[PDB]
């Protein structure tokens, strides 16, 4: 391998400069197979990598794992191999009662509730997406019949205390994060996830483009975690949107 | 007046929900007169307001003065009168050597080198512009034959040390800002101005839309202060028309 | 001009080394007419400059605008022109029940609720007024038959949430300023204003003198000329 | 499942109250297979879980993925299922010139260069390991003819800038992390890894025991990254952590 | 004892509302003997307490120990027995070339390089002396024909690294304090000592007056002064109790 | 002297490389007399030093005064005189209700409510005790038939507000320390004292060994002020194990 974690060489990317970077190693193939000539490349730790072809052009699909530190490794190593563009697709808990299960969210920037973003810039630096790649995510939603939510996402180093979940062993949340969900709700913050702050801050500072789209799997104003009673029932998927965003950008 | 600083009532706005907010009280009238039926409203302290119409739609033009505290009172008090959109226009120092003087910058989000931003959100919250108004600025540039620089601006509570200016009485920059320019340069930050961090944080947190377009009057890789020698103000009026359509 | 914002030359000030720095442009002229030979200098953005003469010596009267950013520009640009002394006057409310409308506050030092002070020193540095100019401000109060409240002022980057005002569109105050009025009240903080922290920190660190007198015109918990009258006597005290 | 990520139920753990929590899902089965009756429990995302028996005592083996956020999920979710004790085994880079490739380190506490530890306690709280499980870690080294290094570990959210690696696309480290290796050096900080700060802080605060043993793969005084020239043949930190697990469950 | 550390009772103070609070226990008795009818009160840990009379008014002389935390106990427990004014006297070195050995410093406010200050107010709060006590101090200097340096003091939790000293075992200064002296020197900071930040903030926040004079016995950049400083502070006490 | 505060020369220590550092200058002679041939060295400010012999090896017994600034001077100046090991002994107030007044606490590490720590390392650095000296204090408890509480201590710059005491002149604690005792409680913090964060950070960083044992004189679940020894005999016993 040319890179220390991902198990990839530059040859294997066949000149790809754009990656779709989902969180889950298990989504990668499905993503890859919505494009042409999907090929397995590597699987090491949380990092499963496919190649596919969007309208004749090469696209790397590589999982990040949960949260910024695993993300930072993927993003650096892909960029060592010549990726300059990172499209995150993921699931997300809505914190606004008007943001329904199954809606799609385009994250334009992030509340920095991570530590990895600080390894790229002081906290004063905005965790902001690429304008042009956000534009293409928004457009790919609208083509899909979907007006996405566009705004600010709380990006958290934890799924439990940092997203003010109490259904936990101690059911205690440290002072900094006690009340914090209402703080972000009051500020019009749409959702929680766990990687966008890091991906954005490292992309913006290192001169790479990033954006993030995500399907809503629960509303935190009604359930801490989704269960069978939560609406699954499909519609227009964040995975189809990110692929068509990828085509917009390479075309 | 129905507000504590600006000398305005809501009636005076004729139903305007959108403000063009430049810095100089001496630039309000001129911007306004790019519109129709430019109307004096009020001049108090650094707050000169005009009402004008943009293809039939009422627009406040209100100066903010320099720096986020003065901006925060203009933006709060205007909102208390129905404004829900704040389009910032002005001038800037470019800190990238590919941003030429007379370039246009559209500011997506800002480094928070201010204090007023912290009176609305903790520093972890991004100082981010409204996507729709930003999209409207970008389009107005392209209608005028201008491809703007789109990215990150350093928004500083000072003109001198915070923007890493040495041509001062003491010629010292406190540690925290010593080498700060380069840091921002290396980060791909385009420019310095003194309000967008406040404007963007307070609007984002308070459910109002904001955006920022600015013309480049010095390049900081060359010199600290501009030589003593229209497009941005043309674009912001263009954008205001798009958003009120 | 010699300076980027204020539109002044070093010549225009006739060797003046002391400024009277109020916030409001529309107050400059009439502060300057309390002295001899009051002359319009420049008017740019929120910066309206006047010269006049205290017992034969020139004093510059220059407005700052609201808040430490616009203050920071005025103070730096005046200093580029040989000003070494910055007397702030103004009006304020108070957050203590014993501070009645009509009272004067001399601010000895300030809570740093601003950003621009951090552009001159880390937060550990005290936002402290010059002992000499503060003493002059006090003696002028007392000369006028006023015993001023001498204490700590909360200097806020904002009029509204930083001063824990809920009379706003959203009626929301961010967590760090939720409760913050009772905290300052309890620590004996006399009032809020929006400039003294930047002015203080910037003059201390750059080696200039500053002070801040202010008449009380409102008390949240429950004279304009006096405070201008007092600052002008302070200036003569210092230039005598 | 009764936890949201791991795919586990309590019964699946057979009363296990102790996990070995490596980073790598690829390695969970091998670690398991150093115990008895290795049993596949779940695989979801970076989270591969096995049960096995440590001299008749049930042990869960669960991968954390890299860094504190993924670790935090695993530890919360195991602890809903009755785990009260978390032994971290893994690899590390040495930042002291006397700490040789192949030595073992038992981390008694960590520099909190992470964000997830702040989701459990303010920065003033120490990221300290449990005294008992650290002692067991040291006893299981010495049982194996190994004197481990025992001290403070720099626990970093990033592999690259936060460990002051410059062999990167930009070759730039942000001002906070610039010179930071020298700083931890001078402080007698022994090594870099990416999870112990989160784990220690979430465990000490939530009332759960934790410790962490790790084998040195590179010395940062000589190479950013281990390569073929780096030393290949010694007591494994996996052998140590299984040994400690028996002692603690004895 | 009404108070757990100092071993004192309100009755023992005879209505004293003012304390001279020097750092060194061994100095207390002597400070006290500039005054009338000097009377041992208590000695526990680093806290030696005396009562003397300054122009017939009760004055407490109580040692604090070195640094903010020991200072914070003496100040709180004294205040519990009705003390409302605290005059600190000391010697100091000085970090400005224009400050000569034998000069006097009157600290008007202090850089907060302490932790105890933060146990009373966030860092934004200024570590400012009381204006009236400072004035008293300035005027007692002047009455002794001494023109004091009136400025900002760097109040450090440590004698060595927080004062950017390299003459230590390791010779190492942690990044925060690397270059820190030059920074304060540049900002006009006159000196380092180890308590004024704690004393100032706790007194400002709690509603008690404080002030600080100190003779300059050394200057990094380069008895009589100690007798001067303790003489000055006693003079200042009388000014305030008049 | 060879040092700036303590009044000690290297010669006076007789090759002692280990100090016992209690807080109270009045506790020093007493500790020293638990060893052989106890010798007054000096007394300066809050710094009273004795020498004694522990199974034939020199041990310095040096008070630190209250709180990290004074501890930092005494620790630095001892180390200038060849001291590499500092065993701290003292009193403590327990915040967990399962800790009995009269119990022993062995502080593995400290919450840094103290400023002197920051003069040695950033707050991110853990205020961790030395493994071996902590190990030694645990074994010296158990040899004495006492199972000590082992974990985390809240090491505060103040006795009053930093320990969230309200029986004060103002009866007010600043926002950062309001509700803080409950927070430390919920996190399993054992006790409050005022030196261990400075001691541990400064030893850790400077390559010296440090540990702490202390006897519980008040339970803060009951009251704020203690009502009117094993930990001192445990510390002498830990010293002999480490010098053996
Ligand atoms: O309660 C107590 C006892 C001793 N030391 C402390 O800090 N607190």
């Amino acid at each position: 391998a040319d890179v220390f974690h991902l198990g990839l060489t530059k040859a294997m990317l066949d000149g790809a400069t754009l990656a779709i970077v989902p969180g889950d190693p298990e989504r990668v193939k499905r993503i890859a197979e919505l494009m042409d000539n999907a090929t397995f490349l590597a699987s090491h730790r949380e990092y499963t990598s496919y190649l596919a072809y969007a309208d004749g052009k090469p696209v790397v699909i590589c999982s990040t794992g949960i949260g910024g530190p695993s993300t930072s490794i993927a993003v650096e190593e892909l960029a060592q191999l010549g990726v300059n563009t990172f499209l995150r697709v993921g699931s997300t808990g809505a914190i606004q009662p008007h943001v329904n299960v199954g809606d799609v969210i385009v994250t334009q920037a992030s509340v920095r509730l991570d530590g990895a973003s600080l390894h790229f810039a002081p906290m004063e630096f905005p965790a902001v997406a690429n304008f042009e790649c956000t534009t293409a995510m928004v457009a790919a939603c609208r083509d899909a019949g979907v007006e996405p939510h566009i705004g600010v996402t709380a990006s958290s180093d934890t799924f439990y205390p940092g997203q003010e979940r109490y259904d936990t062993v101690t059911g205690r949340v440290t002072r900094r994060f006690a009340g914090s969900m209402k703080e972000w709700q009051d500020m019009g913050v749409l959702n929680y996830e766990m990687e966008s702050a890091t991906l954005f801050t490292m992309c913006a500072t290192q001169g790479w483009r990033a954006a993030c789209v995500a399907g809503v799997i629960v509303n935190r104003t009604q359930q801490e975690i989704p269960d069978e009673a939560t609406m699954k029932k499909t519609e227009v998927s964040a995975v189809s949107i990110v692929v068509a965003a990828a085509k917009k950008l390479l075309a």
